[PDB]
Parts: structure tokens; sequence; C-alpha cells
């Protein structure tokens, strides 16, 4: 017709009592079987368009890659952030970040030191504190937080830091609290009605305070790099940006400069730690759960690595079944079912629909990964998703976890990295025993928001 269909909202409340709280994913999925793949939706005043299944979003994402390109500013988003870097960026200042982001975070990308280096002496330091736990019950939530926060600080200020170092340990509070107030189910709230931010602002003043303290301390080591600097010889992403930023002293109007550094080193901190975080922690609360599928991992790791090496991403294409594993986590978990909202850069007709400039696009990437038709049973973890008959792996089109197109994610080759180097590390090194049993233990996701997290779980590491 003209504009994509969806259930008529109610006045100032929009369309809530239909999307609910709990579970947004499994109400999109209702609604696209009444008003198809392309829906509108109100959250409050504002129109969202959805978009449902692997066709529509492939269409979007990839076929209209330019169009879908932009993103969509929430409420609370939009009061929040103080200064744009890479996540919420848009147009140009995107596109320029973006572009020397993904150049910058290739495998030697930041002078003579690897990516892959970096994560395999996170690896090690990973199962040396493992190792500290004795083999006694522990919430492995703290330990595998360390980890992906410790890579982006090697990544950013070119070292990492010891588990107990307190700048170290203050920085990851800020994450962790600025996750928390983002994972809190009544934060929705504030995007269905944004003139409640003015009247209860204590919300967004904490995440700004956060954000704030997280800019300064990367100011005191920008400034620290300016001081010992040598062009020619990057060692992290600061010396990069900085040297880009001489690259862009002609032409001074200029996209790259201190402050949208300490944005996008933000935004990198904060995209970087808790999504590999949680996806670490659901791998291991899943293999708890299926110590068959462990069992098999630990005979590829003992015969394609030995015992008296590290492992490393050459090993990943001798090892199909630990690659449909880590696959199929991902897969199954859905970390982020409508993925970071999107926005149209203009004025387009997507399937005889017109959607003008600006209007926020939410992709279902639930509908993608637990696609009926391509992961038979997708509500079961199974790594035969990502399994032939012969036990090669077999990939798919449908394997979005990421999300897809010019928004895709640019952690995507680090968290992939961090994910088959860590796991491969603990299994080689450690059992992991349950104090609960296996078949006590449940492992379906606690989806509160836009975030899927594991529930509480403890484990034993036992030295094989
Ligand atoms: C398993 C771990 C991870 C998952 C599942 C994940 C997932 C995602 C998803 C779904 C998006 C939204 C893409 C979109 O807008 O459609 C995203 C964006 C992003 N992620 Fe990741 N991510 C992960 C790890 C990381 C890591 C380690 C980094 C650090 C380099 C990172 C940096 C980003 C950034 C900077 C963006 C914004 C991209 C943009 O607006 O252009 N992510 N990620
Ligand atoms: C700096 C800030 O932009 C921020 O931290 N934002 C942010 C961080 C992580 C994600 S995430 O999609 O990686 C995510 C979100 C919740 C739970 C998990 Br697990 C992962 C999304 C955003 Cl907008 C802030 F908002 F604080 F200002």
């Amino acid at each position: 017709k003209g504009r994509p269909p969806g259930p008529t909202p109610l006045p100032v409340i929009g369309n809530i009592l239909q999307i609910g709280i709990k579970d947004i994913s499994k109400s999109l999925t209702n609604l696209s079987k009444v008003y198809g793949p392309v829906f509108t939706l109100y959250f409050g005043l504002k129109p969202i368009v959805v978009l449902h299944g692997y066709e529509a979003v492939k269409e979007a994402l990839i076929d209209l890659g330019e169009e879908f390109s932009g993103r969509g500013i929430f409420p609370l988003a939009e009061r929040a952030n103080r200064g744009f870097g890479i996540v919420f960026s848009n147009g140009k200042k995107w596109k320029e970040i973006r572009r020397f982001s993904l150049m910058t975070l290739r495998n030697f990308g930041m002078g003579k030191r690897s990516i892959e280096d970096r994560v395999q002496e996170e690896a090690r330091c990973l199962v040396e504190e493992l190792r500290k736990t004795k083999a006694s019950p522990c919430d492995p939530t703290f330990i595998l937080g360390c980890a992906p926060c410790n890579v982006i600080c090697s990544i950013i200020f070119h070292k990492r830091f010891d588990y107990k170092d307190q700048q170290f340990l203050n920085l990851m509070e800020k994450l962790n609290e600025n996750i928390e107030i983002l994972s809190s189910p009544w934060i929705q709230v504030y995007n269905n009605f944004p003139a409640l931010l003015d009247y209860f602002p204590g919300t967004h003043n904490k995440l700004l305070k956060n954000v704030a303290f997280m800019k300064s301390y990367i100011l005191e080591k920008v400034k620290e790099h300016q001081e010992s600097m040598d062009m020619n010889n990057p060692q992290d992403f600061i010396d990069c940006f900085l040297m880009k930023m001489e690259k862009e002293k002609h032409n001074q109007p200029s996209e790259f400069t201190i402050e949208s550094l300490e944005n996008t080193a933000v935004d990198l901190f904060g995209a970087g730690t808790e999504t590999t975080s949680t996806t670490l922690r659901y791998a291991l609360l899943l293999l708890l759960k299926h110590p068959e599928v462990t069992a098999k991992v630990q005979e590829e790791i003992e015969r394609v690595i030995g015992r008296n090496r590290s492992p490393c991403m050459q090993d990943r294409s001798h090892m199909p079944y630990t690659d449909a594993v880590v696959h199929e986590v991902q897969r199954y978990i859905d970390l982020l079912p409508t993925s970071l909202p999107h926005a149209v850069t203009c004025d387009i007709k997507f399937r005889n629909y017109l959607i003008p400039k600006g209007t926020t696009i939410l992709i279902s990437l639930t509908s993608v990964l637990h696609d009926n038709k391509e992961f038979p049973n997708p509500e079961m973890f199974d790594p035969h998703h990502f399994l032939d008959e012969g036990g090669n792996f077999k990939k798919s089109k449908y394997f979005m976890p990421f999300s897809a197109g010019k928004r895709i994610c640019v952690g995507e080759a680090l968290a992939g990295m961090e994910l088959f180097l860590f796991l491969t590390s603990i299994l080689q090194n450690f059992n992991l025993k349950s104090l609960v049993d296996p078949k006590n233990l449940d492992t379906t996701p606690v989806v509160n928001g836009f975030a899927s997290v594991p529930p509480f779980y403890q484990l034993c590491f036992i030295p094989v």
C-alpha cells in the first residue's frame, strides 16, 4: 500500500499493550504472522518499522545497505550520550570513524604486535586466574568479564592489566553499572515516554557520570601517548588515531579529534566487553548442560592442538566441531534479539511501502537466528545446526549474531578470535563440573528488555 501496516496504537501509550515488556521477540514473531514481514509499531508516539524473517532483513541490510545504514537513536540513548563515536554516529562522521576503526582493528593494523597475540596472552592469563580458583565452586561472571575488557585495554592502550589493578577494576565497575542500568526492564518506559527522562533524571545522569569517568580516564592515556608517541611506529588504537589527526591537520574541520577518540574508545569498551563476556558465560553454562558436547570438543582439542601449546586461529579450520559449538552458542542464545536500532538514510520504497527519512528500523535477529526451516528445532541447543553428516563445518547465511550489512559489528573478527581462543584454552586445561547436576540446571534465555542473559550458575574448574 503506502505505509507498512500494524496494530492501531492507543493515544499516548502507543502499541506497548501488544509489544509487552518481558519477551519482545515473541511479540514481534506473533505480530508478523498477522501483519507480514514488514510492520509498523508505536513506542509511545515514535513510529517503528519492524523487519521479520531473513528475506526482509537481507533485502534491507544487504540489497539496500546504504539506505538502511543509519542508526536509530532512542530517547534514553539521546540523553545518556554527550558526543558520538561509532555506535550512535551518523553520516560522514560514522563513515570516517568506522573505516578507520576497521582498518586499525585488522590483525596487523596496530604495528608489529598482532590482535591474535593480544588475545593469546589474555587466554593464557584467563587460564592462570581459573587455576587460582583451586577447583572450588565459583561464579565465572567476574573472571569471564575481565578477559574481553583487558583485550580492549590491550587494543586501546597497548598494555593489559592485572585482574587486581585498581584502575582496571574501576573501569569494569563503570561498565558493569552501565550494563545493569541498560538491562533493567523498566528502562524501555523512558523510550515509550520521553517526558519521564526530565521528571526522573537519576537514570541518565548516572550513565552520563560513568561515561565522563571513562572519558577522563582515557584522556589520561591519550596525554601519556601524546607524550611518548613515536610516529612511524604505532603500538595501539590511540597511536593510530593521533597520527590520523596529524594527517588531518590540513583540511582542518576534521572528524578525528581528542573528543571523538574518547567517544570511540568508550564505545569499543561498551560494545566489546559485556557482549563477549555474556556469550562466554552462556557458552560454559551450555557446556555444563551438555557434557557429551564438551567431551567431543576436548577430543578435537587433544588431537588438533596438544597440551604442550596454546590454541591459535589456524587450528579453527581443522576443528569443525568446536567451530560448530561456538556458532551454536551464538545462534541459540540470540544475545541481541533486535540488534541495535537502525534508521533509513532517505525516503525509500520497500516492499511496496514508503518509509520516510529518519524512520527507526528494528531488525529482528531472532527471526533469522531461530529460523524453523534453516535450523530444525531452533529453540534447542544442537551443534548439528552447523554440521553436515560427516561432521564437517556447515555454514549458514542465517548466522547473523553480529547483524549484517553496512552496520555489521566492527568487533566481529575480534569476538570470533576471543570466543574460539578463550573456550579452547579453558577446555584444554579444565574439565567443567556442576554442583547442581546437568538435569537440574535451566539453560532457557532470560530476556529482560533488549538483551538475552543466562541465569545464575556455579561451576568447578578441575585441571585435566
Ligand atoms: C560476541 C560478541 C559480540 C556480539 C554478539 C556483537 C554484536 C553486535 C551487534 C548485533 C551490533 C549491532 C549491529 C547493527 O547495528 O545492526 C554490534 C555493533 C557494534 N559492535 Fe559488536 N558485538 C560483539 C562484540 C563486539 C566487540 C568485541 C567489539 C569491539 C571491537 C564490538 C564493537 C561493536 C561496535 C563498535 C558496534 C557499532 C557498529 C556500528 O554502529 O557501525 N562488538 N555488535
Ligand atoms: C556508552 C553507552 O553508549 C553504552 O555503554 N552503550 C551500550 C553498551 C553496550 C551495548 S550492547 O548492545 O553491547 C549490550 C547492551 C546490554 C546488555 C548487553 Br550483554 C550488551 C549497547 C549500548 Cl547502547 C551508554 F549507554 F552508557 F551511554
